[PDB]
């Protein structure tokens, strides 16, 4: 009984966080080799944020307008450029703590750890999933912008950088090439996240993990078609299932005896009846932030 | 509002692998000592009725196999402090942080760095349950995994020893004293009835008010004695006058007295949540201490 939600160990990311200051604005940066990456809105005042002209603002800056601090060691900015929505500050010293790393763009439903930082100091770490509406439910107070998301495989894969907090409380950001996830923009305009839906393929991998661990109370004798299940799932604000999800679940339906569409019939019955005070793997709710990959490679 | 763990970088550098004969588990490498569960000197057939003090006489320095990644460490002496083995090695750990051994109390929170054969694999935040167990994720190979808080100073407070059949885990402080009535033997051991940490639930409801989620608030107040009557009916740790004092800063920031907030909680247990959520949860969280709420919010 128990499958807790673990984050990756953060040490390899900790020695890459720095502080970047421009004018009166200070946020977090990421120091890899001889480049500091950070959100480009660092060059904005609060006046500029309603309608920022980022090209106009950056042509007016010099290298000495950017103060970068790795603890007490000041770094000298030696050049700068803009890639999409991320600023890249070239510095005179390479980070001796640079891990083996990669940049990846993720899709909704994938999970990663976040190292939440304030003024270049790490303060905490948590595991989350990219929601289907391309937002993340996290705990980011003011000054966490530029905090990064990663997976570790010795090879650190950076997939996310925090830019913006949305009025509904959720957070929005880019990949490390500076491209926003979702329809969002780095302006203070009214930006509406879509409906957040449950990640169906993730609930199903978790229920497969349940039968392997020993829980079976939720199984039924029924099976369903993909089209019929998706018609019911819509009504509960669940993401529709595709044929690609079915094949990703296949080794789990091999370790167990339960066909995917059979599992889908049981999920349909949980949605309609509830839990009745019971639990599945110690949880009183249907969990959707465990991906098939994580489950397959931990059973 | 998420359950955040402390950054693990300063502890990662202290984890090593200890092998004695056929058993491999995790150790903690501080200055020139390796700390690990003393049951690493036992075979699977020695766990019935181990005589640790006679089994340790058998062994010599060369029976212990200590590994810090690729580097290999040499045991030059060994010793027992209660339930923890202390192996003296030949080289100091140059990554030793500023640290301290503390024993904590039930209801308090800390982070755990889960490890397998000396390699860190994950980190999570948990609370010591009132029955002295932790609900965690350790599989075989994670004995000697350590729990900590960060204040520049790392306070180490826990070391995993055993997994109980109900999926809960049990351990010692770094001085080898068990949390709870367990022994380091392979035998039937049961964890007591777990209770809900009421002061942590209160801290979390204060957090929900800070986030503007204020619907469970009512006009009523109760008394300490009346609340505990309802508390232990529903299996809630009794509330003490010191508990009221700890919640003081959250009572000033919000403007809602502890006994006032207690009347909310008392109504949430009897009447349920009326099919509504607090902080997106239909479930009352008890693994955020008061001081976590101050840390994460103000």
């Amino acid at each position: 009984s128990g499958f807790r939600k673990m984050a990756f160990p953060s040490g390899k990311v900790e020695g890459c966080m720095v502080q970047v200051t421009c004018g009166t604005t200070t946020l977090n940066g990421l120091w890899l080799d001889d480049v500091v990456y950070c959100p480009r809105h660092v060059i904005c005042t609060s006046e500029d944020m309603l309608n920022p002209n980022y090209e106009d603002l950056l042509i007016r800056k010099s290298n000495h307008n950017f103060l970068v601090q790795a603890g007490n060691v000041q770094l000298r900015v030696i050049g700068h450029s803009m890639q999409n929505c991320v600023l890249k500050l070239k510095v005179d010293t390479a980070n001796p703590k640079t891990p083996k790393y990669k940049f990846v763009r993720i899709q909704p439903g994938q999970t990663f750890s976040v190292l939440a930082c304030y003024n270049g100091s790490p303060s905490g770490v948590y595991q989350c999933a990219m929601r289907p509406n391309f937002t993340i439910k996290g705990s980011f107070l003011n000054g966490s912008c530029g905090s990064v998301g990663f997976n570790i495989d010795d090879c650190v894969s950076f997939c996310y950088m925090h830019h913006m907090e949305l009025p509904t409380g959720v957070h929005a950001g880019t990949d490390l090439e500076g491209n926003f996830y979702g329809p969002f923009v780095d302006r203070q305009t009214a930006q509406a996240a879509g409906t957040d839906t449950t990640i169906t393929v993730n609930v199903l991998a978790w229920l497969y993990a349940a039968v392997i661990n020993g829980d079976r109370w939720f199984l039924n004798r029924f099976t369903t078609t993909l089209n019929d299940f998706n018609l019911v799932a819509m009504k509960y604000n669940y993401e529709p299932l595709t044929q690609d999800h079915v094949d990703i679940l296949g080794p789990l339906s091999a370790q167990t005896g339960i066909a995917v569409l059979d599992m889908c019939a049981s999920l349909k019955e949980l949605l309609q009846n509830g839990m009745n005070g019971r639990t599945i793997l110690g949880s009183a709710l249907l969990e959707d932030e465990f991906t098939p990959f994580d489950v397959v490679r931990q059973c």
